[PDB]
């Protein structure tokens, strides 16, 4: 009973999105996008994660995220709707600019 | 130098951590850190950043929103050293904060 | 909105951050933030940066080490507005877990 | 009565450092160098200030840096040392390569 509507898997919507973010793999049902973040060093790291922790908070929408030493394993849904919506789309393509960087 | 599982090292380091739980073949020790919101969670984790940079040795952190789920061991030692548990401890203590 | 020298809204903010110091015409507000070390330092303003970006209301502040040295105002207003008090209290609140 | 020897004035190592980090400017009397970072918004400033923490920490050695929004305005010298030592160009060129990527 997911109080928010989720994009329906291949929905021309969630794939107009998705082609924004190519790098992302979507996830069986299309519930939820992944994407592992590779960088040199812990240092680089944690600069791409603090820009994305700020724009999680100021946007209230946040990664699931594993972090090791250089590498961040990002999955990212939307709880509410018990999938994916626009708001997943935007922090991804966030966090693409972000790593653009390094 | 890996600690062995059970060894007497490794019990009494894990005294001064009490809230880590060692893991199968005490290969590692895990904490789940919870505060009330990402704002906190990410305070205590950037003062865990400097400290993991510094002494060259990190976290294997799983964070969603207000939770950060860790688990710790040595990369090159495949189990726990001193490292491990002098991380576990500059965690608590930041942790203790909030 | 603007709040003028000494007017009754700005006079009861500043009592909700008495450790604030207003400033000449009331232009803004200023405190000095001290931590044992940078790491401490680092953690206030981690959560500090994460609050700012969130309302968009930014402090002007100078970090040498172990000491923050903050001063407010909203710099579209030409003096102080709500945003620099609920920042000032915001930032208090962050430094009260050290 | 500084208990560190700083580079001297117009030294050729002090010199040869500042050739490395060509934007920064050096102050009177050669007993600090300074520049002002400037970035689109505070999100790339804050990734940024992110990367020089880390460093700062880990070689125990800090700017005295003056933020505000998009700007980043760093001093650096050795107080130990009353002046520069290579301490401050290592940190002024770590920080020239973090800014870079912006």
């Amino acid at each position: 009973m997911a109080p928010l509507a989720r994009l329906a898997a291949n929905s021309a919507r969630l794939l107009q999105l998705h082609k924004t973010v190519p790098q992302w793999h979507l996830t069986d049902g299309h519930l939820s996008i992944k994407r592992k973040f590779q960088f040199s060093d812990f240092n680089e790291a944690w600069g791409f994660m603090s820009r994305v922790a700020l724009y999680a908070d100021k946007v209230d929408h946040h990664p699931n995220w594993y972090n090791v030493y250089n590498t961040v394993d990002v999955e990212l849904s939307t709880h509410d709707a018990a999938g994916l919506t626009e708001k997943d789309f935007a922090l991804a393509k966030f966090m693409d600019d972000a790593a653009k960087n390094f």
